[PDB]
């Protein structure tokens, strides 16, 4: 038995096992665009994915992760509000049962159909496990998804989902280029936060892009065919695997644009 996104084990229950759920820098949050302050000291983000090496795609019971080889400096995130170099380890999404919900972060209370999270860890800490124990251990690039035109670069991901329908299933997923999932503009909002799933560690520098990417209804429909359950257990569609906005508390959201 364990945490999930159901009535009995969902986000409002997480604090019992993970008391930090009620902490001082929890994610996600609502981004109030009018209250976010432009910070002209913020540098342009540096997204260097040319040598990215995807390996595998996994249904872990809460979402699906596209994993990358992070044993060398190959896909890295630098600049922006970041000091140092962060290595891409995996990306995953959060989505809803309906196009009107699914994103974790919200913009002026607006919920997008889904949200992509490209997770990177700070190379100064040697590995992901050690990085999550540090306040500046991770950098997660969040990108909103809206339903409209299809995202060509996402199709390869969607077509493999049938092979990892249930919890615990994985499939080879090599040569996937995450650059095909990035919007045109890299304008962003940034604030100190946490993982949005248990253990909910407060180790993340969040970088959320202003510009959403568009995906087709057919593409998101396929996300909704995945299962939270394992093979041979009652089908529970993997939908609404998003944590709602948490109190901003003593934090300021900064914008890289005016
Ligand atoms: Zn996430």
């Amino acid at each position: 038995h364990h945490w999930g996104y159901g009535k009995h084990n969902g986000p409002e229950h997480w604090h019992k096992d993970f008391p930090i759920a009620k902490g001082e820098r929890q994610s996600p949050v609502d981004i109030d665009t009018h209250t976010a302050k432009y910070d002209p000291s913020l540098k342009p983000l540096s997204v260097s994915y040319d040598q990215a090496t995807s390996l595998r795609i996994l249904n872990n019971g809460h979402a699906f992760n596209v994993e990358f080889d992070d044993s060398q400096d190959k896909a890295v995130l630098k600049g922006g509000p970041l000091d140092g170099t962060y290595r891409l380890i995996q990306f995953h999404f959060h989505w809803g049962s309906l196009d009107g919900q699914g994103s974790e972060h919200t913009v002026d209370k607006k919920k997008y159909a889904a949200e992509l999270h490209l997770v990177h860890w700070n190379t100064k800490y040697g590995d992901f496990g050690k990085a999550v124990q540090q306040p500046d251990g991770l950098a997660v690039l969040g990108i909103f998804l809206k339903v409209g035109s299809a995202k060509p670069g996402l199709q390869k991901v969607v077509d493999v989902l049938d092979s990892i329908k249930t919890k615990g299933k994985s499939a080879d997923f090599t040569n996937f280029d995450p650059r095909g999932l990035l919007p045109e503009s890299l304008d962003y909002w940034t604030y100190p936060g946490s993982l949005t799933t248990p253990p909910l560690l407060e180790c993340v520098t969040w970088i959320v892009l202003k510009e959403p990417i568009s995906v087709s209804s057919e593409q998101v429909l396929k996300f909704r065919k995945l299962n939270f359950n394992g093979e041979g257990e009652p089908e529970e569609l993997m939908v609404d695997n998003w944590r709602p906005a948490q109190p901003l508390k003593n934090r300021q959201i900064k914008a890289s644009f005016k």
